[PDB]
């Protein structure tokens, strides 16, 4: 690599593991637009496997950037529209709250305060329809955010169902498979399972539990390569050769709210560049604390723009993700750790090496 690359990500990332006694992690630098990739320590203490470019992170949440370029792609194809009405794709939800709440509020956390978690309690598709017939909205649609896997899980959910797929078989054949995402999964197969890090919760050896909407929410596993042409694929969409992808790409970058700095497309959120990284912390999910924050709609939503900071951070019981990339600069990284350590610490790392990059 590089040698300005190599020591910048050196740099960050042997202190950050260190502090963080993070087990394993394997980062990938986007620079002018070519992959460089970096590995440390274990996927698997006991068996003494190591991190490796072939080895299968937890991303947790960052999933949703994939449920909302799927969604994006649902759009491009006439499939579904986002001021639709919820109920035009589940019109079992007659309870009178729904009315008003359209597939745009459940991609953007913003239909009334969903709550952040389906419980574990939902089990059948039964009881996930008792579960959103009952929930009662604080607040009016398209008036705060909420960040939730509830309301993005039910729109990547909703968003298949013209399809006549699965969400999985619909993310396989419609995004996964046309960018050569080969050893990206919902479901990791058998064949997989030697790649497959454990993750790391208070010492112990932990893999993600089923979960009502995990596959929309916070499901999707992957290696640090295919994780970088996710990142050049979101940085370049006119270089993909799919209309609907390339389509779904931009849709999900289109800035539909803003709160403060913080700007909320269909999984990705986006602020200006340039930004300082305090600025990014507060104006994101990567906080601290859960908040409720009152936002403006941004009528009609600006479509993507290259100047942008484009982030997501994710998480499980023993997983931590990060992806940021600044299309203008064809600029971006990745960072898989299989330790859930804090988000500040990883917008911290990210921007001292994206900021050294540009
Ligand atoms: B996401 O923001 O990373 C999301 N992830 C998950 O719900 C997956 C997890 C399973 C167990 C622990 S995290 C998230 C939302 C709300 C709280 C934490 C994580
Ligand atoms: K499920």
């Amino acid at each position: 690599a590089p040698q300005q690359i190599n020591d910048i990500v050196h740099r960050t990332i042997t202190p950050l593991i260190e502090q963080q006694k993070i087990p394993g992690m394997a980062v990938a630098v986007i620079y002018q637009g070519k992959p460089y990739y970096f590995t440390w320590g274990y996927a698997d203490i006991a068996k003494k496997q190591p991190v490796t470019q072939q080895t299968l992170f937890e991303l947790g949440s960052v999933s949703k950037t994939f449920t909302g370029v799927l969604g994006g792609d649902a759009i491009a194809r006439g499939e579904i529209k986002l001021s639709d009405p919820t109920t035009k794709y589940w019109p079992e939800l007659t309870a009178k709250q729904w009315n008003g709440i359209t597939l745009l509020h459940l991609a953007t956390y913003t239909a009334g305060g969903l709550p952040l978690q389906v419980p574990d309690e939902v089990k059948s598709s039964s009881d996930l329809l008792r579960f959103y017939q009952n929930w009662q909205p604080a607040w009016a649609p398209g008036t705060q955010r909420l960040y939730a896997n509830s309301s993005i899980g039910l729109f990547g959910a909703l968003a298949v169902k013209p399809s006549g797929l699965s969400f999985e078989q619909a993310m396989q054949t419609r995004v996964f498979q046309p960018l050569k995402l080969n050893h990206t999964w919902i479901n990791v197969p058998p064949a997989e399972e030697k790649n497959y890090a454990w993750g790391y919760r208070e010492g112990k050896a932990v893999h993600v539990s089923p979960g009502a909407l995990d596959a929309e929410a916070y499901g999707v596993k992957s290696t640090i390569e295919d994780m970088a042409r996710w990142v050049q694929s979101n940085l370049k969409p006119l270089d993909i050769n799919e209309k609907t992808l390339q389509q779904g790409i931009q849709l999900a970058q289109s800035r539909y709210w803003q709160t403060g700095d913080m700007y909320q497309g269909l999984g990705w959120e986006m602020l200006d560049w340039p930004v300082n990284p305090d600025s990014i912390i507060n104006g994101s999910d990567a906080k601290i604390a859960l908040a409720a924050r009152p936002v403006k709609a941004i009528t009609p939503p600006t479509p993507a723009v290259r100047a942008s900071w484009v982030h997501k951070t994710g998480a499980t019981g023993g997983f931590g993700s990060y992806v940021a990339f600044i299309p203008e600069k064809e600029l971006g990284i990745v960072m898989l750790a299989n330790k859930n350590y804090p988000n500040p610490a990883r917008v911290d790392a990210a921007w001292q090496i994206l900021n050294a990059l540009q």
